[PDB]
């Protein structure tokens, strides 16, 4: 079967009704009369009698307005019946096509659309798309929609510049930026018919709104800061300094991030950000002395949590920085005495009535240490007495390391300095005494021996001395015992009396001499108890 | 089978081609391939490769701009055919219907054409009509013609109004005058479209000029006529009158007819129409006598060889006539002499010396008679002498009936008159006289008659008077033969002589008196020989 031709019918046909569309005929009209028919969606079927036929010309007719959004075409069939109701001629399938006027207008989607950029970005970058939709005969110069910029403002310059043919906005600068305007709307058109003036339209609203970047670092208030603290301070805030940034606030491009750059090596300092008012709060955090300096040049710098963008202040060292100088103020403090203590050496058989070098208490303000009076403590035997204006040591006994109060060859005094106001300071003074051979090897006198359980005694010497002044001893027989008695010497710090085997049970007497490792005789007389025990107690 | 619907083009395309027309398709494609052709007057006919076919898709196309009004629509055929040969459907018998648009305007067949019309003629008279080619289609707008008049010349008054849609000029006005203007011309305007402003048009002229009718009856130059001829003549033109016609010069109504209405009913004038000139020549052809008649007067109408019309100066009386004096002149003529012959009575036994009124000689000038010199001629025996002055008759002889000079009892004598130049005629007078008894019957004295064949004689009278005094006659005898003769009367003129038996041989003499019917006594004496003969001559 061939493709029906179709006749056509323009889409709002005012009139005058009924319109007339096309006329069938049959050529089987000769000879008999034949009855004409039509049926299809249109006349029998809904739409209902948007059609029909005069029953004897042939000729089709229109009784409506036909909206073709509505209905596009119709399929009808054509018939040629006789009044018997004899049928010569099959159905005639025809179609009726309802053609296309541009009557609709292109309309948007939304009133009011909303498009966001990055500031600082490239020209020609796009920003976004448009979309209209008309409801005319698609693909058409009836649905051809054009796209054009009516007005922006602010007016100048444009910044914009929309493709008729696509509707994507792009920009036209790369100059755009936040901090000098941060809207921008769009007045906007649609024109069908291909754009031509007699064309179909509407308008609309596109506003464009920027979105922030980093393009500004934070800047301080004043252009260098200075302030003052007390020495030896801690936990208070020194000073505040403000800041300024031109991005956007409340946001990490805004918030601001201090750091000390240079100056606070020990961590005398440190600084933190005021959450609530973003400034820099600057806090003493170890102490600092006066004395030590006078004056400390800090250099902060400040950052924002988020980073830097835009390439212009980021290829290019762009922390601001100022300088903060702090000044320390001066506090009379009372004296200090370091180290905690002193030591001085000497000889052990030093004399008395001397003078020896003692504590000396530096004063902080003036290093000449005058002004003050000291004061022993813990002397036992007393022998110092000290200078009250100097801190100096006046020897009263010869000082003697083999004293009952010498424990690691030391003797220990305290010193107590004090101010012309009530503060005092302390240090202790160690004399570490070197030694001298000024005694000789002692030993008990009180000697004892069994009869039937030893043949000896074992005598045991101590030299007071050091041990280098001490043994080996040398131990000597005075004849006294002449061959009654002898010793033996095995060892250079162990002696045995041997007596010999001609002894009563009595008490006997012995002088020894006992020689220390240079020459210091001792001579000890020895009162030996011979009795008949057998353990060292009965007896 | 079905008639085709026809897809339409529009004439006039101005592209873009190749255009798209119509789309054929067949159903039995999804089966198997099917490539498309179409053929026609169109494609490998004449036009050729207007049209064409994509082979797959079966969308024709076409190549160039059509002009309707060279091909009106394109039969075709579409074929659907397949690789192998197969042929699913029959052909598509295809109509493509070229539209008109109007870019054709409407002209006149000849830049000048001529129509006419009768003069005097009814207003609404139809005078003719004008056709103006139109290539576009007929029945729509495109040929939908107005006509109208743009200008007149003569511009006053408009004699002539078109009816716009057919064409037909007609008159407006009855009062169409040759004489006064014989020709106007139309300028003329054709606009399609219905006449409406944008529609197109031409212009063109229609002369008309009107044709002559008999609307002016021929006039005479003058008011009225005089002339002369002479008495007596014969084959002469008397005068010649000229005539006027405003109509249409050497044309039956134009050209003229005279007629003499009242003066010629002897015959004496004709008239006739001289063709080189027009005018009337008036003819004298039998003779006028001045003695009779000084002054002829005639009635002379003329009228046109073709008929008056219009019915104002037809059905109304108007033939202009004039009336003609012509003056007759005296000639000084001969005598003439009627009757030519006279006839007088008087008696027989008329005496001599007498005077009788004889022949009147007429002479026409004078009629006294005076001035004319007769003159006898044939008088035989002299009876008359004629008075030379005046014609009188004078007896010479004692006049008498029975003269030998006169037969019938007439006597004929012819006279001449003559006047005093030389001119004579001839006159014959008869003299029919009376009768007078002065004779009475006579006889001869010859007799003869035989005796035994014969017993008596027959003689016979004559009176040479007239019958009336003439017979019966009346015989009688002397007595002188007492007993011895006889005589009897048997009619009115017979004589017998009887003799009687007493006779003897010899000649006797016998007197017979013989009288007429009045009364006349004559004597004869008879000599009779009465011999013994036989025949007549013997004796
Ligand atoms: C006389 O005064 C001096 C003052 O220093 C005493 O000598 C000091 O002895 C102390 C205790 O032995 C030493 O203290 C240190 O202790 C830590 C742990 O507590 C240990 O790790 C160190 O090795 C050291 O022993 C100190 O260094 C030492 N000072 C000096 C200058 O020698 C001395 O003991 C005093 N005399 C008497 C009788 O107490
Ligand atoms: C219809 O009539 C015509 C008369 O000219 C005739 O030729 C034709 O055959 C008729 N129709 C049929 C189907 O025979
Ligand atoms: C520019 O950018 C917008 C959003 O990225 C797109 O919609 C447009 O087509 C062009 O790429
Ligand atoms: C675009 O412009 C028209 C002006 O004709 C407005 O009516 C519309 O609302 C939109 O603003
Ligand atoms: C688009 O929307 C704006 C409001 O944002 C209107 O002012 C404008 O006329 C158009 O309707
Ligand atoms: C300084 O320091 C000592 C302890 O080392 C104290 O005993 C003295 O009284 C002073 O306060
Ligand atoms: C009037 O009459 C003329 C003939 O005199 C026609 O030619 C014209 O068409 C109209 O009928
Ligand atoms: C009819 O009249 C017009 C005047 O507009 C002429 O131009 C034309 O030639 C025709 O004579
Ligand atoms: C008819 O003819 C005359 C000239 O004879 C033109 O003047 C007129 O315009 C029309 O062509
Ligand atoms: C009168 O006279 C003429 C001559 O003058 C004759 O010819 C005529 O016959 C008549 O006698
Ligand atoms: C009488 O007779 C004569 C001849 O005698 C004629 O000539 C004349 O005319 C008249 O008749
Ligand atoms: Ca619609
Ligand atoms: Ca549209
Ligand atoms: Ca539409
Ligand atoms: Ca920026
Ligand atoms: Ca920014
Ligand atoms: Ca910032
Ligand atoms: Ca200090
Ligand atoms: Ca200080
Ligand atoms: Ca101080
Ligand atoms: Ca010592
Ligand atoms: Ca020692
Ligand atoms: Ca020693
Ligand atoms: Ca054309
Ligand atoms: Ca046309
Ligand atoms: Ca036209
Ligand atoms: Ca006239
Ligand atoms: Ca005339
Ligand atoms: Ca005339
Ligand atoms: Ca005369
Ligand atoms: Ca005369
Ligand atoms: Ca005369
Ligand atoms: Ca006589
Ligand atoms: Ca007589
Ligand atoms: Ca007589």
């Amino acid at each position: 079967r061939w493709a029906p031709i179709p006749a056509s019918l323009m889409e709002n046909s005012l009139g005058p009704f009924p319109q007339h569309v096309q006329q069938i005929q049959s050529d089987a009209a000769q000879n008999y009369t034949i009855f004409y028919s039509i049926s299809g969606p249109g006349v029998d079927k809904e739409p209902f009698n948007l059609f029909y036929i005069e029953k004897d010309t042939g000729d089709i007719f229109c009784t409506r307005s036909i909206d073709r959004e509505k209905y596009e075409q119709f399929a009808l069939y054509g018939y040629a019946t006789t009044a018997d109701g004899y049928a010569p001629e099959y159905p005639l399938p025809l179609i009726i096509k309802i053609e296309d006027d541009n009557d609709n207008a292109p309309y948007f989607e939304h009133r009011v659309t909303i498009f966001t950029v990055p500031e600082n970005c490239r020209s020609g970058t796009s920003v976004g798309k448009v979309t209209a939709t008309d409801l005319d005969e698609p693909d058409t110069l009836h649905t051809r929609l054009k796209y054009k910029i009516l007005q922006q403002i602010p007016d100048h310059p444009k910044h914009f510049s929309i493709h008729p043919d696509t509707g994507v906005i792009t920009t036209t600068t790369p100059f755009l930026d936040r901090e000098k305007c941060d809207t921008y709307q769009l007045i906007m058109e649609v024109r069908d018919m291909g754009g031509q003036p007699f064309g179909l339209f509407n308008t609309g609203t596109i506003t464009i709104s920027l979105e922030d970047e980093n393009d500004n670092p934070p800047s301080f208030t004043e252009t260098s800061y200075v302030t003052e603290v007390e020495e030896n301070r801690i936990d208070v805030e020194i000073l505040r300094m403000k800041v300024q940034d031109q991005d956007l606030p409340n946001t990490p491009h805004s918030k601001a991030v201090y750091k000390i750059l240079q100056g606070n090596e020990n961590g005398n300092f440190i600084i933190s950000t005021d959450p609530n008012t973003n400034e820099g709060v600057l806090c003493v955090v170890k102490p600092l002395n006066y004395e030590v300096n006078r004056q400390v040049i800090l250099q902060v710098g400040v950052i924002n949590e988020a980073q830097f963008s835009k390439a212009a202040s980021s290829q290019t060292p762009t922390m601001c920085t100022t300088t903060v100088t702090v000044k320390i103020i001066d506090s009379d403090e009372g004296p200090e005495c370091h180290p905690p203590v002193k030591v001085i050496q000497s000889q052990d058989g030093f004399p008395a009535g001397q003078e020896l070098l003692g504590y000396k208490a530096l004063d902080p303000e003036i290093s000449s240490g005058e002004g003050l009076r000291y004061q022993k403590l813990g002397d036992e035997d007393n022998w110092f007495e000290i200078n009250q204006h100097t801190g100096d040591l006046r020897t009263l006994k010869v000082l003697d390391r083999e004293s009952k109060f010498v424990k690691n060859n030391q003797y220990n005094i305290s010193v107590v300095a004090v101010d012309a106001v009530g503060r005092s300071c302390t240090g202790t003074l160690v004399v570490h005494l070197d030694d001298y051979n000024d005694h000789a090897p002692q030993i008990d006198k009180e000697v004892t021996i069994c009869q039937n359980n030893e043949d000896f005694a074992v005598l045991k010497p101590v030299d007071p001395d050091g041990p280098e002044n001490g043994p080996p001893f040398q131990f000597f027989l005075d004849n006294s015992a002449s061959k009654n008695w002898n010793i033996e010497e095995k060892d250079g710090k162990t002696a045995i009396l041997r007596q010999r085997q001609n002894l009563d049970y009595n008490y006997y007497s012995v002088p020894i001499q006992i020689k220390d490792r240079h020459g210091l005789v001792a001579t000890h007389m020895l009162t030996v108890r011979v009795c008949d025990c057998s353990t060292p107690s009965e007896c």
